[PDB]
Order: C-alpha cells, then structure tokens, then sequence
C-alpha cells in the first residue's frame, strides 16, 4: 500500500509506545534498512503485513487488535496530517460518509495514481441501520474496517454496533457487516 | 431456550412494530399453534431461531441485526419484568458485571433447572479494555452478545466499543470480543 499507510502505523506505535518499541518492531519486520516511509510512494503490501505481524509479537497483542486500533487511529490521523478537509467533505453522519467513501478514495486516487482502494456498498435496512458490503483486492483487513467504523462513530458522536456476517477469508465473495448506529 | 427468551422477543417486536406484525412473524415461523410462551418452560432452540428467521423476512432486516437489537432490549426488559434486583446485584460497571455473569446465570439456573447458560471469561487488558471470551453450546448468538454489551454500556452510562476478533461460525473454538469502554 502507499507509504502513507505505513507512516501512520509508525506514528501510532511511536506515539503510544515510544520510538525504541517502534524500532524494535521495525527491526523484527525485517525493515531496518528503511530510514523513513515515503508517503506518496507505493510499497509492497508485505511491508504492512510484516509490520503488524512484528508488532503483534513485540507488543503481545493479537494482530486483529492492532488492526482495529490502527483503523480507529486513522480517522484522527487523516484529520490532522493533511486530509482533514477531504475527510470533512465526505459527510457529517456515518451513513452518508460510507455512501461517499468510494468517491473519497477516488479523489485520493487522482493524486495516488496506482491506488487500489477498497469498495464499499451500503444497503440501508432502516434510518438507523445498514448492511455494509466491503470489497477488496486484499485479504485480512476486515478488523481494520471495524476500527475505522468506530473512529467514524467517534468523529460523528455516534454509537455504532457492528457485526460481521460474511467472511472473504473462508471463500465467500466478500466481507459483509450488519451495522446499527445511534 | 426457556420461554422467557421467546416472550422477550415477542414483547420487543410487539412494542416496536405492533401486534399484527408479531402475529405475522409468529405465523411465518410456523408457531401459530402456540397461544403464549411459558416463561419458565423449556422450548426447543428452534423456536427461537425460527422466530428470528421469520422476523428477518417480515421486517426486511438481517437476522444478525435483530439479534443485536434484542440483546440491547434484553437489558431493559430484565430490569423491568422480574429480574431487576438480580441485575443490580451483578455489579455497577461493565467490567464487573461481565466478571459476575456466570454467577448471575448460575443463580438464574437454580430456578431454571435445565438452563444451558453460556460461559464468559474476561481478560482485562487495561483499566479501559478487555478481551471477552464467549463460550456457548449454541451457534449464531454472538451478535446478541454485542447488543447485550451495548445495553450494559447504557445501564452504566459507559461508552463501549465492541469488536469481534474470533468467530465460532468459521470454525474457531469460540467467539472472542475486544472491548474498549469509558
Ligand atoms: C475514514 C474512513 C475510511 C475507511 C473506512 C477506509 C477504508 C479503507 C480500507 C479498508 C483500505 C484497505 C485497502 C483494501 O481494503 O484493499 C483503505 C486503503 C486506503 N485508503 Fe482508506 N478508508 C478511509 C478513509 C481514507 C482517507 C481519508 C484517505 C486519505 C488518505 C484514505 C486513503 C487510503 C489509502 C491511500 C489507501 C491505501 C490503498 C492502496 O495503497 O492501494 N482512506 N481504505
Ligand atoms: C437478569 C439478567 C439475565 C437473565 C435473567 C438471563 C437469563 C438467561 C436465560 C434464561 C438464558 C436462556 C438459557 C437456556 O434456555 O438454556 C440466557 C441465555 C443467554 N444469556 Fe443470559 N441472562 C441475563 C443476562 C445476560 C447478559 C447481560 C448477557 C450478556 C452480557 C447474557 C448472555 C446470555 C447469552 C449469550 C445467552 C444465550 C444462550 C447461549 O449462548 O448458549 N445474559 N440467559
């Protein structure tokens, strides 16, 4: 993924655990060569998976948990590191924001020419609930989506309840979530 | 499960969608024969699964979403229909309540001799987070656990974020949830 994603993981782990711990993790991932991540340069997805895998070990938390946390963190990181207006432009409630996501990622993708963004479809089952379809070229990021949704729930002062009802990992076409909010 | 569970589903649907809708659902589940549910009598689990399946059709919401709602409802229903002091006795925070849950259910099972309660183990990962292990003889109720946890967050005026990190549905030994709370 683009280096932005990996900087943010770095920033999260430094801010929360210090730079020694970050360096430990970076060393463990086999990425000590890399002095800094370049925000708008494409890296191999491996770099991200290795970082999370390395951080699970060092921190003694499962990988899924780090992904959930990173997902929440991202919502705050983007508002603060150069994407705040883009974020604000994408809506001011959870269901509007998720309807606008594919277009948010497309705008980001004018500027990040090799972007492989995910795709999100909403099927609203009422004014306070939806079925959310997450389609990705990648595997293993559902728990990050879960964290992102909670971050968005914070951003909009909205309580969100999320449960995954279909699983791309098991050979189903894609991850599906049922969501209830406020 | 004991008839109280089925009464509560009835009461939720009636109170939210009216009695015609309840009767429709009950009719669709193949349970028109049953004049009323008997609270302290054991029914076949199927009765509950069929009711939820039927309600998903009539209402045009997925089953998992209704389970979430039912879970939340239950916390209010129990406080109001005969179990309020038992509920109050089980604690006055989320993390205490969940440590006490197996004992709450054991109490309930003195009076309900054939109870098959679930089992809950807490691993507190800080003063504001925990990993919750949900072990059941049954399938499909994790999303109801999610709703229950949000109901308890309401009861204790506590903001709760719940994310499921392991799924019995997919072959994992049991459901695990990572929980962040005020
Ligand atoms: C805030 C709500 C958002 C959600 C729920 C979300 C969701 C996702 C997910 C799940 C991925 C993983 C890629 C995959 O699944 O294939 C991803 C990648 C990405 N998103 Fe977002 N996103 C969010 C907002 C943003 C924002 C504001 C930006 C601004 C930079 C952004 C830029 C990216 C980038 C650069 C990638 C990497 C894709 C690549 O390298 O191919 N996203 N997004
Ligand atoms: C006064 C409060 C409560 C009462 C009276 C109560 C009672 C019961 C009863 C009668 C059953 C049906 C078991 C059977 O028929 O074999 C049950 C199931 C259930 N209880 Fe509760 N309970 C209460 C609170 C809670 C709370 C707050 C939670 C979760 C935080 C919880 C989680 C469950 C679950 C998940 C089951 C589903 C059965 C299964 O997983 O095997 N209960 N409880």
């Amino acid at each position: 993924m683009y280096g932005l994603v990996n900087k943010a993981i770095q920033d999260m782990i430094s801010k929360h655990h210090g730079e020694d711990t970050w360096e430990a993790i970076k060393q463990k991932a086999g990425l000590e060569d890399i002095d800094f991540f370049v925000g708008m340069e494409a890296y191999s997805d491996d770099v991200t998976y290795h970082l999370v895998g390395a951080a699970s070990e060092v921190l003694g938390k499962p990988a899924e948990e780090l992904l959930i946390a990173f997902g929440e963190y991202w919502v705050t990181y983007t508002s603060e590191e150069g994407y705040g207006e883009l974020l604000a432009s994408a809506g001011d409630s959870l269901p509007e924001f998720m309807e606008n996501l594919d277009n948010l990622h497309a705008r980001v993708g004018l500027s990040f020419p090799q972007l492989r963004p995910p795709a999100f479809e909403c099927q609203h089952t009422s004014s306070k609930s939806m079925e959310l379809h997450y389609q990705s070229t990648r595997a293993g990021l559902a728990p990050m989506v879960l964290g992102l949704l909670h971050g968005l729930g914070k951003r909009f002062q909205t309580k969100v309840e999320v449960t995954q009802t279909a699983f791309r990992e098991t050979g189903e076409d894609h991850d599906i979530f049922s969501i209830k909010y406020e």
